[PDB]
């Protein structure tokens, strides 16, 4: 008989994370010949990121996807991935290998288990970049005294302050108005979300700072997973792994298209010099020692090992 598995997530139609979960649904159906069906509830149809991951943890929902910074609200260990410049785009393929098949992946499995969850896909969300409405930013010093919108992430706030910026936490929904009306000067996010949300209408400058990395973590209730037949577990695990291959590639392509939409809209996108990138790394590194006591050294080391 048919197994119906509900999957909740916060992302909008056509979004890189959404299309990965569509691939997941398609592969689960193919592999199970229709016996297992993923029912998608995107765009917060079942709740916010937090509401749906609590339901998955508790066992009233089978699967949910949460951003890595939002997972820090269930377990602080996930904060390792938010540290400034802990990873960079140049080493992304080795990061994926470590998560997919390596000791990093296994430790993350254990951490999820301790809060009632089984990881199924580590969806790529991307690297955040600083953008501004009116003030040109081409250098590290250009960032000093910028009023910048932040999320509620303590690491995001610390990074802004380390760079001499003035951080203001503002909900996503209030951020367009804050930029338009001038209560902040800028923000930091992926080019794809900024363009998709039409913030580009009010922006004029961007730098490829890549000062924050994140993922969207698709989790299954672990007790539920452990209740399934071996062959169904295998279907889910394999569909996840294969959908992720596609999702990581689609993310790259959508980010290129987002960056082109920026240029088309007259936004000046500065490619930081090695000298200027180095200053952002150096200025932000004290943030790691500030949060040292809250993130396990072993986990920092496993992530750094992917970068060299």
């Amino acid at each position: 008989k048919r197994i119906n598995i509900r999957l909740a997530h916060p992302m909008a139609p056509g979004n890189n994370v959404t299309v990965g979960y569509e691939k997941f649904k398609e592969l689960v159906a193919e592999k199970s010949n229709g016996r297992v069906r993923i029912q998608l509830f995107g765009n917060c149809m079942l709740g916010s990121d937090r509401v749906t991951m609590e339901a998955a943890q508790r066992g009233t929902l089978e699967m949910a996807s949460s951003s890595s910074p939002n997972m820090a609200n269930f377990s602080k260990q996930w904060m390792v991935f938010d540290l400034p410049y802990i990873t960079s785009p140049e080493h992304q393929q080795k990061l994926y290998k470590a998560i997919d098949d390596g000791e990093l992946g296994k430790k993350l499995d254990e951490i999820a288990a301790s809060i009632g969850l089984k990881p199924i896909m580590y969806s790529e969300y991307g690297y955040r970049n600083f953008v501004t409405t009116k003030k040109p930013i081409k250098t590290a010093d250009d960032l000093k005294n910028l009023k910048v919108r932040t999320t509620d992430s303590p690491i995001e706030v610390a990074v802004a302050a380390a760079l001499g910026m003035a951080p203001t936490p503002i909900s996503w929904g209030e951020t367009y108005t804050a930029l338009q009306q001038g209560t902040v000067d800028g923000e930091g996010n992926t080019f794809s979300l900024l363009n998709d949300a039409k913030h580009t209408e009010v922006l004029k400058y961007a730098i490829d700072s890549a000062h924050n990395y994140s993922m969207h973590l698709l989790m299954m209730n672990k007790a539920y997973y452990d209740s399934l037949p071996a062959n169904v577990q295998q279907i889910l695990t394999e569909a996840g792994r294969e959908a992720l291959t596609y999702q990581r590639s689609i993310t790259s392509e959508l980010e290129k298209k987002a960056e082109d939409a920026f240029i088309e809209q007259g936004i000046t996108v500065t490619r930081l010099s090695p000298e200027e990138r180095a200053k952002l790394v150096e200025r932000t590194r004290p943030v790691w020692d500030k949060f040292k006591d809250d993130i396990p050294a072993e986990l920092i080391k496993l992530v750094q090992e992917t970068q060299q």
